[PDB]
């Protein structure tokens, strides 16, 4: 990889994008490393928790113009660049999001695609494409009408204006937010605590949240009952009620 | 016309129910108009924002008692009266509602058919149907629930209690709340800036939006990068791109 670096700390796989020279700008390069180092992290089992933050100030921008402006439709549809995105959108291991800074365009997209977002209070978070003339086509403008409807995300994606950490968590769009020099150490706390949880269990919680999103309720329930009868062919689902019953701690393995 | 007034103000089209005498009650007359007066401004490539007002104390009422005592089951399934209401669903140019007063019923469901609300602070809004022995049918249980939840939308629909412009607002179903004579300046302020963004890309936008909330997330992504290939095709893409470059306001010419 020659714009990010991974590392591991315990069982939480740390992904830091490496371009601080231009604000880690998600060209479809970078996009390609990220996936490359994320679905990787997913097939390990030794990885728990997957944490995505970007080195420098921001945390992650949008594709350059020189690179944007050498698109045409066609050119576009061969390239079909946002299939990444997608195989993005379908890690099935807990992802958070360390936004250390600027998260704009492509940024807040990655961000939007992690399951947790923690922020610092250096965090912006916008979709300037607007202002380009063109918009968000990584799934900005699909979760973020989710997160807080239709009246709200139009303000925002129509404007291109930039919203703050603060306004975003009290939207439930981030989870928490920390002063800058804390960000990561809070992170990685997070991370460790779910690492402590049962593997297949968040696993397959977040599996029956995917489809809670889109999903009919009742369909929804039909397929989260599926993988509550799944957990109980599991060993830690014995050891997680073995454990309860002797008042002790209970030691997940992931099986 | 004879029940609302249009008017034009540099991009931004505006239409004022003209009907204060009755609280611009909503009326199958007075919405035939409404749609007539939208449609006539959507197929108009010189209006970029399309805001809708009502003069008096009131924003709108709902259909008389009068009129609604008239039907009976058979009656309103030739009338089919709300294929008018699915029309102004399909509208593509933004729409600004403006809410200078009560929006009560009918009312309610027409700023909920607009892309943004600002309202005043003698703005309320309700579903009193429920009192009268039957229930909003224009989009009110639907656009509501969608927007804060069917725990909270229950709430309201049920009991018929009228909802202030500030809780409306914290609800995430009006965007900004001013005094009663800064209303229309602030509106069409906010509907001028929205004026001078890209034509095509507010109003691609508002299609993917649109289809984030009802299209699972996948689905929804496919129909949003279709239209971010689009945008490529426009010359204001170009000149955004252009226009960044050179560090100059961008000139948008919806082509």
């Amino acid at each position: 990889f020659v714009s990010i670096a991974a590392r591991q700390e315990g069982a939480v796989g740390i992904i830091e994008l490496a371009r601080p020279d231009v604000l880690n700008a998600l060209s479809r390069q970078m996009v390609a490393e990220i996936v490359a180092a994320v679905e990787a992290f997913d097939r390990n089992e030794k990885v728990r928790v997957i944490v995505l933050t970007g080195r420098g100030r921001a945390f992650a921008a949008g594709a350059d113009i020189q690179e944007m402006a050498k698109d045409d439709p066609i050119r576009l549809e061969w390239l079909n660049q946002f299939a990444d995105w997608d195989r993005l959108s379908i890690v099935k291991t807990p992802m958070i999001a360390a936004v250390n800074g600027l998260a704009l365009g492509g940024g807040f997209e990655l961000a939007l695609s992690c399951d947790l977002i923690v922020a610092s209070s250096a965090a912006e978070f916008g979709f300037p494409e607007v202002n380009l003339g063109v918009m968000p086509g990584a799934g900005g403008t699909q979760r973020l009408t989710k997160l807080i409807g239709p009246k709200r995300a139009l303000e925002w994606l129509w404007t291109g204006a930039r919203m703050s950490a603060k306004e975003a968590e009290q939207l439930g769009i981030v989870n928490r937010v920390v002063s800058p020099e804390l960000l990561m150490e809070e992170t990685m706390r997070l991370a460790g605590r779910l690492a402590e949880q049962p593997p297949l269990a968040l696993r397959l919680i977040k599996e029956a949240v995917q489809k809670a999103v889109d999903y009919p309720l009742y369909e929804g329930m039909q397929f989260e009952r599926k993988n509550f009868y799944l957990l109980f062919a599991s060993e830690d689902q014995k050891e997680g009620m073995a454990a309860f019953l002797e008042k002790r701690k209970p030691r997940f393995q992931g099986k």
